[PDB]
């Protein structure tokens, strides 16, 4: 035997969130309770826990185990912040084959997951029954639906932000960054190919076509949801506690076949990773695999509202049978971990500012496009290590 018994692991989690906090808190507990190791949950807001630990982990003040969602791993890892877990192919077949690609980087695992995410079509059942069939009929709903002039409307989303619009590139075949085998090329875009251009004019069309408020944010769409006068919007998980609040009967269904296909969407992961810095990987190790099983994870669920990517958990009731869950774990088996390179950090500014330019019928499609990529690969070169 090399690693000796840890007195106290440290688990930093969510400091925003009570409930996800009391979860961690409650089999951590159980985990004290079986080995008789202190596990002290300490609390950290998830976008902090990254900064944090740059600092606390060389101080020998930081957490074992950190969270946060898997967009922000590639920046953790070049930086040493993170080591890799070593678990066996079972214990990773225990999750979501795409959930597990979003927290392996460099040919290494760096964590197990505890939740994943992606945006559905979300609708109002006092103004939509069966959903549209195909993206097709959803336009059309958006054409003949949309009235702008007395905030109402059929189909209503971040048409100009590129993490809702995505399924519209994937669906022509555009990729943000060419990937082979695991490694994805930060120096070949992806965002200005043929595919792009056709992704964007479909963009395009909901401005010029299905009449949506040049300009909108987040509010404009959570705000005329919540009012009742919009019967569907394109949406995530997020969003659903406060349109429930507002009294809308929601409803969830996976985004319309489009191009013939399933839609393909971001999924975004929210794992369990191990510190660099900590003393007790395989210990650490351990309580990561205690705090991700099947029974942690069914509570976690029931308690958070927050789909576990666990392939058992995924085939239960409790997901397939609940109507403001089921939708976004089909769409979410359907879709693609955002990427976790940390090239990508500069990507959303061009390509977001490129849908603004489009939208407000400034530039082309193949011109904001063009404009948005150039801007892309200079950012790429300029900070970055
Ligand atoms: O605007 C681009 C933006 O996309 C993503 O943000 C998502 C976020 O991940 C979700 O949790 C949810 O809130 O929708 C957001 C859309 O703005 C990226 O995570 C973010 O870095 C990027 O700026």
């Amino acid at each position: 035997k090399s690693e000796g018994k840890p007195d106290k692991l440290v688990v930093w989690e969510n400091a925003d969130d009570g409930v996800q906090l009391n979860n961690t808190k409650k089999w951590a507990g159980e985990f004290t309770k079986k080995t008789g190791i202190q596990v002290e949950v300490v609390p950290v807001a998830l976008l902090k826990q990254q900064e944090k630990l740059t600092l606390d982990g060389p101080a020998g003040k930081g957490a074992d185990l950190v969270t946060w969602p898997h967009d922000r791993l590639g920046e953790a890892v070049t930086k040493g912040l993170l080591q890799p877990i070593q678990v066996d192919n079972s214990v990773k077949n225990q999750f979501d084959d795409v959930a597990m690609k979003a927290l392996t980087y460099g040919g290494k695992l760096y964590g197990l997951p505890k939740a994943i995410e992606s945006v559905a079509l979300i609708y109002n059942k006092k103004l939509m029954g069966q959903v549209p069939a195909t993206y097709d009929e959803l336009f059309q709903y958006a054409k003949a639906n949309n009235k702008p002039d007395e905030q109402k409307y059929g189909v209503l989303f971040e048409a100009n932000n590129f993490y809702y619009t995505y399924f519209l590139f994937a669906a022509k075949g555009a990729a943000v960054f060419k990937e082979q085998d695991g490694t994805l090329d930060p120096n070949e875009i992806g965002l200005n190919s043929p595919e792009a251009v056709q992704g964007m004019n479909e963009v395009q069309k909901w401005f010029t076509e299905a009449r949506l408020p040049q300009s909108l944010k987040a509010d404009t769409v959570n705000g005329l949801f919540k009012s009742g006068k919009v019967a569907a919007v394109i949406n995530g998980p997020w969003a659903i506690k406060d349109y429930q609040a507002a009294g809308i009967n929601v409803g969830v269904a996976p985004l319309p076949k489009i191009d013939g296909k399933d839609a393909q969407t971001f999924i975004g992961v929210k794992g369990w990773y191990l510190s660099a810095y900590s003393k007790y990987p395989k210990y650490a190790t351990e309580l990561m695999q205690f705090l991700t099983s099947k029974e942690a994870l069914a509570s976690r669920f029931k308690e958070t509202g927050e789909i576990p990517p666990q392939k058992e958990l995924l085939n239960d009731p409790m997901i397939k049978n609940n109507p403001v869950v089921n939708g976004f774990a089909k769409q979410a088996s359907k879709g693609v971990p955002m990427p976790s390179i940390p090239e990508m950090g500069v990507v959303w500014e061009p390509i977001n500012n490129a849908h603004t330019f489009v939208a407000q019928g400034k530039q082309t499609p193949e011109q904001a496009l063009n404009d948005a990529v150039k801007i892309m690969k200079e950012k790429i070169q300029t900070m970055k290590q």
